[PDB]
């Protein structure tokens, strides 16, 4: 149920092997860390978000970012997959790196960024992934994506020894 | 299935009663038509689409628009329900008739608009529907939205008359 998928700590892996990791803080927050990939290394906290269930066993997680990307995930627990539609303005397709931070701190590059370089037309990535990692961290725990992504960390996370 | 949701049009009514119609033309383009609201009387043909099953009985339709504008779907068929979130550039929200036209027919003033007018801080929209008529008009059928919206057309439409 909805009190179920709050809380959830998942790692998702995509064909190409790379993992993206988020966690659902709260029933109108994530925290994301993405640790392979176009953006590696990119990580976010206290990104506000839309979350509805969307029948059993489907919820949705929806926002836009301050880069003016926007994301509309899908996931589906019980079949340990989730499916993402993430429609990039031009520039962070052909400037990644700008994104590649902890976002927070840098809120006045996105902004200088978006508006410096083109938007149009946009790169636009849809695509399922595998839930390979799932754990409840309860809501509202600070801990779960506090720092950037590091070498072999995925592997931490899923040995539980963080 | 996958099959029987290619094809179908629909109409799809808001809590304020705005009808919102849609036809899965094929599995890779829609063709939409929007009869009240912010932006009544906006019709487009041949938008390309992502069109993915995330589930039994659960569907998403996935698109960017000429004017900067991300949009994803759901569709439960089986339910009656769909769940809808919109990303619109500020100056949609601020200008929307610019948009409220046969597309196709104005890609150079979504153009021209989008790189006019502001872009941020995005108009996000979030909400659900319900499926308020389905009919499976078939795959490539181009009579089905193939003008604009008029008085009392969705009345037409579900009473068959057209």
């Amino acid at each position: 149920g909805m009190e179920n998928f709050i809380g959830s700590h998942m790692i998702y892996t995509y064909e190409n092997g790379w993992e993206y990791e988020i966690y659902i803080k709260n029933d109108h927050t994530i925290d994301y860390r993405i640790h392979s990939g176009m953006v590696a290394g990119r990580w976010v906290r206290d990104q506000e978000v839309n979350i509805v269930k969307l029948t059993e066993g489907v919820y949705k997680v929806s926002w836009t970012e301050p880069t003016g990307t926007d994301v509309s995930l899908n996931f589906m627990p019980n079949e340990k997959r989730m499916h993402g539609i993430i429609f990039f303005p031009k520039w962070v397709h052909e400037h990644p790196e700008i994104t590649v931070c902890y976002q927070n701190d840098h809120i006045d590059l996105m902004k200088e960024s978006r508006e410096k370089y083109e938007t149009y037309p946009k790169y636009v990535v849809p695509e399922f992934a595998e839930i390979t990692f799932l754990k409840n961290e309860g809501v509202d725990n600070e801990e779960v994506i506090s720092y950037a992504p590091y070498e072999g960390m995925t592997d931490d996370i899923r040995a539980g020894r963080l």
